[PDB]
């Protein structure tokens, strides 16, 4: 049967400049009062599933595991591609579209359960084709906080039904590896280089050194870094990287000594 | 008497770049304790009464009962406009400035019972002139939200005495409308054209498949569809309209066979 | 011993636009499950720890005696410079690096008990060198919250051994003083004249009328007035001055008769 997890995790690309991503939200308090609604970002890149599929991958982690992860990127909104319901091995609970954006969430902590949500009794009814993030993905988010079993959501699936985002690794060839993500507040740049594979080398071609944290060179000055997932990183010494060396993800990167 | 309200809906124009919202907020915490404050957006243009106006339309229906709806962009703040502390028909309470900011919110649940915020027992002593929205509007919603009764808040108004703002209606004429909003995340344009007066053709003349969901049409292609309000709407597949053709609100629309 | 403090106040320069700030929090839930969660803001400009500070002043009277300000602008993470654990004389507790930024917060209700946070049975471990802000601050703020002694977050250290950023004080000279910050939202200026040394002159020269409100001027007119916090203010009547006359954080500005 069902458990209460009281922690829903919300993410959305919809932004948080209108109504939007509070109405969902309206919907959710409706079906759980009880219910902690915690914002992950609603600035995901219009229709970008990878990008909000990027920015999920640490929350299975950093979250307790009485939290309902609800996921809402949905350009497929109206159309054949259906949402799902997954219980994974922490005991957490995810809500989103079957289309890649909980990929990287899922290899954190693997799918033990799955379920297309195909159940009106778990729905906000009546469903608006253009809104199946807050009508079925939010709405059916609240009703597994509250307590509703996973097999009451619709049919169960195999876990290889979930489409996943293919993932490119960093190889030892010197170490090759490519841009995943740009930290966008400060302009840190972060690759698929694990620690770990590893004065050195990087190609432009640049000698940086490789520091434990930021204030280990002069301001302004670059560095390489191990970030918090593992993987390594570069940034300016509390300047924006992306500003002096305007990379993309992508982009390749080779580490050499 | 009053009734508990657990659940703060805050609405305003000051936005989130800093502690301005923050500090309302604070304020309410201290009146009410137990409250659940939620933001609708902070990020309504500086002074636009319409746009947050129209921002709150659809937050009386899709929030519960127990409710206070915290509206907060004030030019008026210090001079002889009032704050207003409503009843709605669907028993939810809202408060704001009588500046026609929640006439959009009361189209949607009618006001069974209004006041005037003038009692400085639901005040916070002593209030700033050029900070109305957190010394009366953040004060006022949070005892509200404790449980104080409505008539100790001021007295009492005709609902003719709150300030409307003017909506212009669609009208067949081929169907006349006009822009009413758009959709900032995403580009998509929101027309007053009901399901209900209604490939069509779009007046710069466009021809346009009119769908269900966006999805139905390939990606970078413009249709038509019904919103979740019931009205007419003009989107890209997977990309921003009004970058294609960038209309803005006020501007008219015709729909023809 | 400790107390429960249910509030946590939460501040940053990670920005809200990615998941950064939402994993702090999903730590904080963590350790303290019954905490309410309040973001100040996360959109300090990047390692602008005057910024921060500034944001921070007001929010000690603002808030309720049970909160925990977590303050986290740390561009100095992993380095020498520790994080500090503080009980004001309101009695609210904050939590954040020994860099200057707990300083106005400090000035409104000063330091009673101050502790460096070196224990790491209130840290989240391990303890990632770049992201001290999650890890050592975010972590005893929900340590804090949950009801741990201030005595066992490290040794205790006395008062001036907290990092205190200056502030020009405005001076008589006609009065001469300087802009603090600038209101993103409005364009509203604001400076250090308080109330107090007070149609005036402000020298580019301008003849301003001193009013208690915005709306006392004709729109798109320029006005002198007091802010919530007693310091003196310019300002357009629903318009933004610094898009009008460009001022920055530091120039002077003289007002005579
Ligand atoms: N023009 C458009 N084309 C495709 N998808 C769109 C869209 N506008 C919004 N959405 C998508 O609609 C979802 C609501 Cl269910 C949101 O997640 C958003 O991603
Ligand atoms: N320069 C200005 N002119 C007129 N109104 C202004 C203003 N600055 C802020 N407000 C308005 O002051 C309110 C606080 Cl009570 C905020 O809602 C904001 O809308
Ligand atoms: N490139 C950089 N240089 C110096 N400091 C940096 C930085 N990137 C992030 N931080 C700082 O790292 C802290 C996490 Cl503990 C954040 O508060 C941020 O201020
Ligand atoms: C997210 S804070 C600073 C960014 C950094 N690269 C870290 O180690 O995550
Ligand atoms: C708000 S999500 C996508 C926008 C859309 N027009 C809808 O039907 O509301
Ligand atoms: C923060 S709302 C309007 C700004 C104003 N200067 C006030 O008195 O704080």
């Amino acid at each position: 049967g069902g458990m209460q997890h009281n922690l829903i995790a919300f993410l959305s690309d919809v932004g948080s400049a209108d109504e939007a991503h509070a109405l969902c939200k309206g919907v959710m308090y409706g079906v759980a009062p009880a219910a902690t609604i915690v914002d992950i970002t609603h600035d995901v890149a219009p229709f970008d599933v990878r990008e909000g599929a990027l920015f999920l991958a640490d929350v299975p982690h950093s979250f307790p595991a009485h939290t309902v992860i609800c996921a809402t990127v949905y350009p497929e909104t109206g159309t054949a591609t259906h949402t799902i319901a997954v219980r994974n091995e922490k005991g957490q609970l995810l809500v989103g579209p079957n289309n890649g954006l909980l990929s990287f969430a899922l290899d954190a902590s693997p799918a033990v359960e799955c379920h297309e949500v195909l159940s009106p009794d778990v729905m906000n009814q009546p469903v608006t084709p253009t809104w199946y993030s807050k009508d079925i993905v939010a709405a059916c988010a609240a009703h597994l906080a509250a307590g509703t079993d996973l097999a009451a959501v619709g049919p169960r699936i195999d876990p290889k039904q979930i489409v996943r985002l293919p993932y490119a690794s960093a190889s030892e060839v010197g170490i090759r590896g490519e841009v995943v993500r740009i930290d966008r507040a400060f302009g840190n740049v972060w690759t698929n280089i694990p620690t770990h594979l590893i004065r050195l080398e990087v190609k432009t071609v640049l000698e940086l050194p490789f520091c434990k944290t930021f204030g280990e060179v002069d301001e302004g000055q670059p560095l390489l870094y191990l970030n918090s997932r593992g993987r390594l990183a570069l940034g300016l010494n509390q300047s924006n990287f992306i500003e002096k060396w305007p990379v993309v993800p992508g982009d390749s990167i080779t580490v050499s000594p």
